[PDB]
Parts: structure tokens; sequence; C-alpha cells
């Protein structure tokens, strides 16, 4: 990296808007691939709303609440129609992304699976992108089937178009992933998908906070992530889908407020995106999520994107010159959105961050939610450091420092 | 018609001090409490606490674990030892989430072509279209529990409509528009009798009367944090723990396994099997302060407290010509909730009059159209009390319901 790019990293702008970093100015957080830390506008956001909007018993407010966050949310993810409109009608708030693909893999696989389709995703998917697919899977008839990655760790134009064949019907495969910091090309996903006419799904959780998301660039069919990797608070997930599909797709959970009516032995669904969300929501937290959104939006998204880019080029760097080192995923840096898992040579992952842990260093040790990749990968625990723009140089050679502690015990 | 003692002790409010909403802007008259609550300021705190100091994770992992035993023991889950069952409670997003996941397990566990769902005709909807859903998909027939003239369900109808064919029994402990509270332990020893499971909705009788699984003898039990000064997005699902070991998962995914492979999948313990995903850790957290906020003001006094409040708003509405009640006259049998109509007049119109007067009430269906199809009612109003509320809380609705009729 060049001096200037140093430079950028060494300053943090950024970190004293958490209040827990401002209060602990020696721990280096870097698990922001698990979750983030929560941008003080945001703890704040959701305590104001307990204290004057709940239930709207001020009203002599929160309903419109709630309509702008999914307004502006539809605008960050590029989720605008042709006059500038956001598409605020086609967010739906769930849990996590979780709750989003159980609710695309029942919905969407009742409507559309039939025993020999395929339905096809990556081996790089965290579980999440997994088990849902061979519930349904098992219970229509239909096959999994799995990308594969080659020496680079990509999928090649060729495995997607040997996978991706007529028997698709859904293609499910992650937008950035959460154990090797891959980016997958979802846009050339997409056209092989719709070729062969297949719904598109992109678990966008880790590609939401960390690189410029636009729906109607990525081609997709539906489209999840969760607020809290991005600077949002716990609880809050959130699906986009095309509107026509989503129409189309029957209800996930059923009960009160997605209905329109009900009688003892029926009832009428409610229209989109109420459909999607029964009982109580929680609205805190959407009123919480809209402003991590406003938040992201004033330090201006595409300069969030560089720093952390400049971040993993510098971890990926530093962790190279550790000769006891080795990175699972690729070793280029400029190849890592977010996450760059590695292992000390001959050392248990938990011996690993627990030695960090004393150094003030917060990294994640285990399996990652990705146990098919690592047994892909001969892997049977892994350590994983990931960055996020509220981080700097220093944090990065904190780690290092750290390492070569470890080295010294083992 | 009751003492001057018990009218003096809801005119005195030792409670409301702790909501900021309605401590701060004395004008607001919140009557509407069956829907949700609102939030104490140690909730709030615990909350903001949360995310500012141990967002993660041994603190908050710790957190996490102690505010299943608080809830555990708040339901009176524990076992012979008074050690709280912790790991008998499931949360969820509240309780509509809880009543899926149990319609969707244990209806694929139990249910098969020719067995009864026997729900009650006072069901909330989110304890009615589930077992719609898996009725069809399972064969089972849908059997409703139907009322008195007292808005009771008597026993010659429990023993009448729950017979041998019954798998499921979902019955609401208390009706969040009439304020019934159903005998559900007697429920329960007809259900088991006809070797059947008994399924209760909570919601309302959490927040305002003594919960105890033991006693009730159910087999699972779910409510919302969100009625009883939680945080909203968190419900609470209590089951056996040789039931819950039984039941099929939910959902699937991240956490809620022990191992995975590219074809199969082994699941990790009750409750983390049912436990999909990153979890609302923060609102968990402050659920568990909520818990130990309504253990402070004791339970019973809570109840007590409002039991007056029930009595004396049902009295007050009886003494206007214009009002009927839409449900019991007594004061005694109603839990929280009151509706009524101004006869002639559209709830929505008294709903707007209200609101202007800074009183809170709601208006519509409630969630329970069935029950209003039942009682030839096409909507109606819903005035509902809490312990911070008080008698001028209702007396400000009388005075606004005056106002509505001399309008209309
Ligand atoms: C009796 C009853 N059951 C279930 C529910 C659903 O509650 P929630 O909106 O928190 O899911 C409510 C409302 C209710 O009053
Ligand atoms: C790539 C990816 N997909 C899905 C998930 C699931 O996220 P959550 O725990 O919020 O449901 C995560 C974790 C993730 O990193």
């Amino acid at each position: 990296m060049t001096d200037t790019e140093v430079a950028q990293i060494t300053d943090n702008p950024y970190k004293a808007d958490f209040p827990i970093l401002a209060a602990n100015p020696k721990v280096a957080y870097l698990d922001s691939a698990y979750t983030s830390q929560r941008p003080r506008v945001v703890i704040e956001a959701q305590s104001r709303f307990y204290e004057t909007m709940n239930a709207n018993a001020l009203r002599g407010d929160a309903t419109a609440a709630i309509e702008d966050a999914r307004a502006s949310i539809a605008k960050f993810i590029g989720a605008v129609d042709k006059n500038d409109k956001p598409e605020s009608q086609q967010i739906i708030f769930t849990r996590n992304t979780s709750e989003a693909l159980n609710l695309v893999a029942s919905s969407l696989g009742r409507y559309a699976l039939k025993p020999g389709d395929d339905v096809v995703i990556s081996i790089m998917e965290h579980h999440s992108n997994i088990i849902p697919w061979q519930q349904i899977c098992k219970a229509t008839g239909a096959n999994l089937v799995y990308l594969r990655m080659n020496s680079q760790y990509q999928i090649t134009p060729e495995e997607i178009a040997s996978k991706i064949t007529e028997r698709a019907k859904i293609v499910s495969v992650t937008h950035v992933s959460n154990v090797l910091g891959t980016r997958n090309d979802i846009k050339a996903i997409a056209k092989r998908t719709h070729a062969m006419g297949a719904y598109m799904v992109v678990d966008a959780a880790q590609s939401a906070p960390h690189i410029l998301v636009n729906v109607h660039d990525l081609d997709c069919d539906l489209l999840a992530f969760s607020a809290h990797k991005m600077c949002g608070p716990m609880g809050i997930g959130v699906l986009w889908g095309r509107a026509e599909l989503l129409n189309a797709m029957p209800p996930f959970l059923t009960g009160g407020e997605m209905i329109d009516s009900v009688t003892e032995t029926g009832a009428v669904w409610a229209p989109v995106p109420e459909k999607f969300e029964a009982g109580t929501q929680d609205a805190a937290g959407i009123y919480a999520t809209g402003a991590a959104i406003k938040y992201l939006n004033g330090l201006d998204m595409a300069k969030i994107e560089k720093r952390e880019e400049l971040l993993a080029r510098y971890l990926v760097q530093q962790l190279c010159t550790l000769d006891f080192v080795d990175i699972v995923g690729s070793k280029l840096g400029q190849n890592h959105v977010g996450a760059v898992a590695f292992n000390v040579r001959g050392v248990h992952p938990h011996d690993v961050s627990s030695i960090l842990d004393m150094n003030n260093v917060c990294i994640r040790a285990g399996h990652h939610c990705a146990e098919p990749l690592l047994i892909e990968l001969h892997e049977s625990s892994t350590c994983r450091a990931s960055v996020a723009f509220y981080n700097d140089k220093h944090d990065i050679d904190q780690l290092i420092e750290g390492l070569n502690q470890v080295w010294k015990i083992f």
C-alpha cells in the first residue's frame, strides 16, 4: 500500500461515535463480521422511541416512522423505481437474515419446487443459507446442488453454467462469504439463473455493511441482510423482493396484523409487506435501524467502502508478514471483503483468541457457521479477524503484536 | 360499589413516575395496555446499557442466561429444588411467532387425519390462523369452544367439545377483548384425560395475574414481553422439557445446530434448537430487567391494584346510559380489557374524539373478529388498564365519552 493509504487508515474520525469504543480505547474489536458496535445515534434513537413515540401515546409519528424507515432502507439498497421513488412496500422486516432465508425457503419453496427441481447454493454458504434449503428440498423432493470453488476461492463461469441448468428452480448464493471474504459475481450468477427460468436469492448479510448494494444492478429476485451487522440494532432483519414475486408467494407466519379479515374457518391476507409480518413488530428496532441508515448515509457509504478496502488490505499484508500464520482464504488483500480467516500454525484457535483477549484484541474462533466450507478445505477450526470503518491501523497492529505474543507461548 | 379505601388506593399512583412517556406528559391517559404497555425507565436503561458496555461476550452470554432464569422463575417454571428451569424458555419475536412455532412443530409431531384441534371462540387471531393452516395441512379438524350467556366456557362445553379425538387444545388464558379468565387448569385436566396437548396463550395473563406453569398443568405457554413493561421484539415460549425435545425444529440455520454437512444437520439442545441466527440479546437483557422491575413492585400488589382499576372502569362505564359493555357487566369478571360501544356511534368516531382529549383506547376488531362475529358486533371500542393507570385516567375517559355523546 502507498504512504497516503496508510495515513488514511492511521487516522480514525469514526470510533468516537461508538460509546463502547470511546469508553474502552485500549480494545481492538476485530469481529464486526459477527456483529457491529452500535453508534450513539442508534442507541439513542431506540431509547427516544420508547420515551416519546411508543404506541403513539403523545399523538395529541410512530406509524410514519416505520414507513420512513422502509423507504430509507429501500433507497440504501438501490430499490427505487424509474422515477427515483423508493420501493418501500417491497421491504419486509424479520428478526435477522436467518428468518428471512427461512421465509424465502418455505414460501418460495412451497410455491415453486416440484420433485426433480434443483435448488442451487454454494459451498461458501453460511448455515442459515444451507439448512432451510436442506429442509424444503426433503419436503418437496427437490435436489440440493452445490457450486464449487476453484483454487483462488472463486466460483468460475464454467461452474455457474454447469450447475445452474434447466432443472434449476431456485438459486441462493451469498454475496460475500463470512469466512473467505470472497465477493461473488452475483450479477453473472443471476444472468444464468434467469436464462434457466429460475429465481435468484442473495444472502447479502456480509455485503450490505461493507460494499455498495443496488438490487436493480444485481438482477436478483430476493435479497436479505441483517441490521446488527451494519451498525443497526439487534433483532432486525431485512428482506427485499420483486413486487410481483412477493405478491404471489404464500404467507410465512400467520396471525394478527398480517390479515385483512378472519372467520372461524378462513382468513384473507393483508397486502405486501404486512402479509409477511405477523404480530406486533419491533417498532423501536425498526426506528433505530432507520437511524443507522441515516448515520451511514451521513458518513457517505462510498467513503466507508474505500476505507474498509484499505483496512482489509492492511490486515492481510500484516498477517502475511507472520511466518507462523496461514491465511485460510485468498492471500491477496484486494480479494477480501470484511473477513480474513487464518490459523496460527499448530495452535488451537481457542488458545489464540484467549491470548488476544488478554491483549484486548477481540477476534472470532471456531467454525463461523460455515462447516461444509471448512470440511471442503480440511480445516477443523479457524481464527477470523474482520475490519469495519471504525477500525484503524492501530487496531490491526495490536492484533499483530498479540499474535507475536501467541507464538512466544506456543 | 367498592369501599372508600379501595377508591382511595386507586387515586394514588405510586407507579407512574417510573414511565418516561407518562410521567413527563400528565395530560395523556393511556388506556390501551392490552395492545402494548409503556416502558419503565429501568427497562429503557437496561437496553441502552447492553449496547454501550457488553455488545459482543462472556458478560453477554451470562446476561442472556440470567434472563432465562428470571423469566422461568416469574412463571413458576422451577424444579423441586427451586432451581429455575431456564433451559425450557425459548425466545421468539412475539407471542404470534411462538404460536406459529407450536402449531407447525407440534402439529407436525402429533396431528393425524381425523384429530381435533380445539380452540376457543375468544382466541386472538395469532391463536386461530396457525391452527387453520396446520389443520388443512394435516387433515385435522378445527373445533371451537363456545361461551354461555355470561361470556364463560362452562364445564359442559369443555367436556362436550374436548373428546377422545382431540390431539391439541390451545385456549387463551385471558381474553384480550372480554377480559374473561378461562379455567386453564380445568381445561388441561380434560385435555390430558383425552390424550391431548395443552397450549396456553398467556399474552394477556402474564402481565396481569400470577402465572404458575406447574399449577396450570399446561404443556406449552407463550406470552409477549412488550405487554408486561418489556421491550418490543421479545416473545417467550415455555414447554415441558420432554415435549420440546420431541418437537422438530421450526426455523433452521446458524446457532441451532451441533454440526452441519452438505446434506444433513444435527440439532442443538433445547432451547438453542429453536433459536436460529443472531438473537436480540439487548432485548432479552431488557426483558430480564422488566421481570426484576415487576418483582420489585410485588406482583401480588400489581394484581390487586389492577382488579380495582378494572372494577372502577366497569362500574363507571355502567353509569353511562349511552354505553353498552361488550362482555360481562360485572367488574370482577374483567382482567385488563373492557370492550364497549357508544350506541349508534362508530368506534372510529369515538376513538378520534378521545384522541383530541389525549385518551388512548383501541377501536376496531382487536384481532378477534370471529369473537365479534359470534357476538353480532361489527366493531367495538376497547379500554384497558395497567398498574400504572389510576382513577384519574379512567375519569378522563368517562369525561371524554360524555363529550363524544354530546357531539353525536
